[PDB]
């Protein structure tokens, strides 16, 4: 967790709160200490105290996985991680309670398009702000290099062929 990114974590939390605030003001949500959903009353204006920071909490974790592991590649990797952490939590709790089988207990290359889009949404939401702030991020000529490698392989093969022709 870099220091300047640690500073930006709070500001991005505030900006995401403001975006959700625009959404909740479009919907209709007024502050009120009483907890309800059909009365359209919530004390953080249905996001509760901890629920307001549930999405803020793994932003730092996404940053740590970014450092420990181009743009579309980062998006797909963050989507894979966002679904993988939930899959690990779900498999742990289901092994704990001996519950039913979830159709999401499958490798990420098999999931339905909607299940990947759900986490890709949050991934792009967190990525666009990193892009606006000037953070150049990647995963961490090509054809000419491939041709050169092929030439080297051919040289090795030619050495072998010379050895064979000598015999």
């Amino acid at each position: 967790i870099p220091e300047k990114l640690e500073y930006f974590i709070n500001k991005y939390a505030e900006h995401s709160h403001d975006k959700w605030s625009m959404d909740k003001l479009a919907n209709g949500w007024i502050y009120g200490e009483i907890y309800s959903d059909s009365s359209k009353i919530q004390p953080l204006m249905l996001l509760s105290e901890k629920e307001k920071e549930i999405y803020r909490w793994p932003i730092k974790e996404s940053l740590k996985t970014m450092l420990a592991w181009d743009l579309h590649a980062m998006a797909e990797m963050m989507a894979e991680n966002y679904h993988n952490i939930w899959a690990k939590k779900k498999k742990l709790e289901l092994e704990s309670k001996g519950g039913g089988n979830h159709p999401l207990l499958v490798p990420y290359d098999t999931l339905t398009a909607k299940e990947k889009a759900k986490d890709r949404e949050k991934a792009q939401d967190i990525f666009k702000f990193l892009q606006i702030s000037g953070y150049v991020v990647s995963r961490g000529x090509x054809x000419x290099x491939x041709x050169x490698x092929x030439x080297x392989x051919x040289x090795x093969x030619x050495x072998x062929x010379x050895x064979x022709x000598x015999x």
